[PDB]
């Protein structure tokens, strides 16, 4: 057999994984998301190639939070790990820190900040829900810095906005909640969702910064607006993300956001894309249209359910290889080379309309 | 069984219910409606999503015509619901007055405006044709005064621009009608479709005012044109709506005109929406095109024929549920919060195209 | 049975004619036109409908070249109409007359202007070609001048531009070159073929002005430019028509130029389509686009073929009814009222994204 | 049997040839090619037709880099053409002096240039890719020169950006390399495969000009700035060319590309169309948008397969039969009338939306 690219595996573990454990990963904890997210508006940006430059060697090395990376492809966060195969996120860690990127850890990974710590060295981040219990986010936060973790990636919504859900065996536990002070008992699996919090507003973004010196992430960011209210709240980065509900006919374009969530930061703070990037055309489409980097979930999951640590290495080889070749394709030498004049986007002012120079 | 979404129950009338009694419901008198009605265009509006706004509790109360309602979601009027249910417009009434929201009595109902009063307290519009004899008219609007209406719903094109017919059996009548002065036989229902006229000028709405104090609402204006007419000839408010003639390919699109109409309106009345509302997205998209509250006509007949009071009881909760997570998803605490900038539609100009501000 | 519709008898014809008698009526003397012109762009014209105008009473009648008819409704030039029903081209003015509408004959009918006459009084077009004897189109002209045609239609494409084709059977003509002077013999047929003059030019037109003083037609103006020519050139009018060749894929669009055309003639002379007209619906969109009337040729031919007389009859009593519907639900009382705010084209700007007014 | 159009001969030589072979040339050295390369793009272009001017006698002659050729339809390189058919490159070249065109030469050619003049007068192109030796390009140079070959195409790409190779057969080889001094051994075919140069920039156009004086054409230019580069780096012309690698999901529109090219190159030198030219009509809009010519590739191979010389003569007159007759329709008497207001496209003003003239 072969796998030849990202979405390949997207069979496999079907095969693999039972039906809900694999539905909680392919369309989330509801079954509001869609696995053909983005693929029709990637679909529609095209390329505008430059010939003539010497593209032999291609730099896509990049530097994020002050760390320098291999390429500007990270490891977004999906939970509970070892559902999806025995080494779990032991096997993510290993694999992020070999190809030379990050990995963001789940708030509900079935292992702690220390184990993935323990594998070795490598830049991680920590996604952070804002529960409740304030005190309890001020452990999380805490266990992370004391794990060497990099930076807090802040998911801002409510997962209770079901059919998708399963029971962790006795042998699995949300190791990041395992031994902290949680105060005055239905399970901890019943805790960690009935204690997110839903009344979160940006002041609680600054109050964040009050008990740590973490960069903070703030997932999530739509519009303008909220880029510039993310700025002013001292954000170090957005992420543009937003997997949609599907069955209430709820869709947001991530896509059609991104250069205006770009625009509206103003350079200050970098902004990354996560959602539906599966293509090295797809990476390149992103950056110009001026993302700092992209994060990977779903493709994750699966090769880790296909091949273990060998296929995580190999959706990050395949992907990498896919966008040299872009950057090859398309006259640029390194990611700075990859300007918003190399693609073009259906709200773009056609260019053959245009009067051309010379006086 | 569950029944899940307000479409569903579509099926289950067609099933309950003679054909020619659905059709009459499902295309109108004439075969010349589309069920599908405006569910193309709804679907081309996508959601501008603000986050970090506290939105745990939300208020979607709001005020028709000086009387508060508890959701931007009324009853429109069909005609002789004692054959779609044995307990016809008496069960509309109860299941409207349970969820505290307006209904619109049909002026062709299987019972009168009395009858549906003497369910109890409510607020009540009463659906208006200008007959040839004004001298009915006039009879009918102190009918509905007396039985403590609230509002007229001037109809105003002719139902007779066949094969969706069927005969009322001898039991039911058109009960509004029964007992008037009709003065000097072929049956009643042949006077109620013989005598709608066939000339009605904006005068005619003019004249209605010099019968009744009673706030006119205006149904079918589609264009700013009519509008600013509506206006200045004294309505208190506009209900946007035409079903269209599919036989005849004639086709106008009432959601292009909805924001046409409220614009052209300035403040000065409120704009309602009647036409294919079925989610709590559409009902969102609506109110952010400037809609004041929107009107379900078929949902209603077709979950009392499935299931009495108890299904329109039903179809209201869940047009309910979706429109306060769709608020939810948005980062709207009130209606109030629903403005044009949380839709993006096929004819705004792309905001990712125009420059940021900081200067 | 029952036809309901006009592209109804378009099946009935097909079985009643030979397969290459109907195809070349239905898709030309070659294979190059499509049946289905013009659906798509008709289509995608919505409409503006204004409400409480008093439309009891719908005047479509027009003057056309001083000419009053009662519909801007009249029949295109079909050839040789004999071979689709023994009446022929008396059939087609009978009906014509009868509808108080204009006939135009074919230059290549198998009836003569003469014999078109000898049936009554009624309003007729002639088909020009313009042959390279310019004396038999002497004859032509005085032929029809003498027969009491009001107008030239004059067709200005070649028809050479195969499989379509079929003999006349011996007992019948073009007999509209019977008995003239052809000068100094491989048969008729080939003699009309043969002569179409291949070198026309806008000369040509200011020449047919020194032989008669009809208005002259001019068929094929797809452009500002060529309708301001036809103006300049002493015109009497433009009619918009190309059926394409669809072999080739050269596909013009009429119904996108017929606004240029009518927007370039300045008023100066009205403007025609021909070209897949078959709702009154289409009727309406032509004339709001500013087209003074439309023709019909295919139509006419096929209810010929079907019924006779009595199916010409038919067809332009669809049309008529259809339109006066469509009339009626946009609220115009007459043709004066049908203006271009009464439809919206994919062109237009967007009158929902523009501010109302007042000051 | 009969072949009536172009792509007719894509089936033939499918069957004709061994799998790989149609492959090879059908979607290229990969799989990346598409077969219907712009063919979509051409379809969206509709034709805006003159009427009454004399269009009886057309000629379509052009001159290209100084050389009169019969038609603006070229001969493209398509490699080893002894595997399509025995008399491969000999076949080509005959045909294209039969027809009174340019033919370029493939740098792979199993057919020498001098072999190619052998076969007596014509107007040549030879493709040159820069190899790693300049030396050896040297050689390429002087032996076409001295063969009387015309003008240099210069390819831009590497090829190797597989599934789709096979060997030529031993009595085959890579003619032009043969007897060169390649200095300093896995075969000739391993040779040119290899030295590829994979640095080329805008320097190496600027050195080509210091061993040759023969005018060299830019393949590749799909953007403003490389057509100005073009021009300043002493480019005699441009050719508008890129295949796309579709399994990259990495497509760039040429067509859109063309008229830009042709703006930005300000009329200093002649611009060329190649890729999915296969109408008369698809000549005509790349001519309207400005390109002085356009080349074919597949055809022509696929017509040598299927036919031998007969087969490249009948693919050409097709061609030159559609263009003509599709010249007659649009009213242009020469190229020099082809202007860009006969055609429209997708990102034109609508003229009908335009205020028509007259002070």
């Amino acid at each position: 057999e072969e796998v030849t690219n990202v979405m390949e595996y997207e069979a496999i573990a079907k095969k693999k994984l039972p039906k809900m454990v694999f539905d909680y990963y392919a369309s989330g904890a509801e079954d509001q998301w869609t696995l053909a997210e983005n693929r029709n508006a990637f679909s529609r940006i095209l390329f505008r190639p430059r010939i003539l430059i010497d593209v032999s060697k291609i730099d896509m090395s990049t530097t994020v939070l002050g760390f320098k990376i291999s390429m500007p492809i990270m490891i977004a966060p999906t939970a509970m790990q070892k559902m999806a195969h025995p080494e779990g996120e032991y096997a993510t860690a290993r694999a992020a820190s070999a190809a030379g990127t990050i990995m963001t850890l789940s708030s509900w990974a079935t292992s702690s900040v220390e184990e993935v710590a323990s594998t070795g060295p490598g830049i991680r981040f920590f996604q952070l829900y804002v529960y409740k219990d304030r005190n309890v986010v001020a452990q999380l936060v805490r266990r992370a810095e004391r794990a060497g973790f990099k930076a807090i990636a802040l998911t801002v919504d409510t997962p209770r906005l079901i059919k998708n859900r399963f029971v962790l065996p006795p042998f699995l536990t949300l190791k990041n909640f395992e031994g902290l002070d949680l105060g005055k008992d239905s399970g901890l699996a019943s805790y960690v969702a009935g204690q997110i919090d839903r009344t979160l507003s940006w002041k609680d973004v600054q109050w964040l910064q009050t008990i740590t010196s973490l960069p903070i992430l703030v997932k999530g960011v739509l519009t303008a607006e909220d880029a510039r209210l993310a700025v002013q709240a001292g954000a170090a980065g957005i992420i543009v993300s937003n997997h949609g509900a599907r069955q209430l006919d709820y869709v947001p374009s991530t896509i059609m956001a991104l250069e205006e969530v770009v625009k509206a930061a103003q350079g200050r703070i970098p902004v990354f894309l996560d959602g539906g990037v599966r293509r090295g055309t797809d990476v390149f489409k992103a950056l110009a249209l001026g993302a700092s980097g992209i994060f990977i979930g779903r493709p994750v999951v699966f090769s880790l359910a296909a091949e273990g640590e060998a296929g995580i290495k190999k959706v990050l080889q395949m992907l990498r290889d896919e966008f040299e070749l872009t950057m090859a394709l398309s006259g640029c030498r390194s990611l700075n080379e990859i300007t918003r004049n190399h693609i073009v986007t259906e709200w773009d002012a056609p260019r053959a309309a245009l009067p051309a120079p010379r006086l």
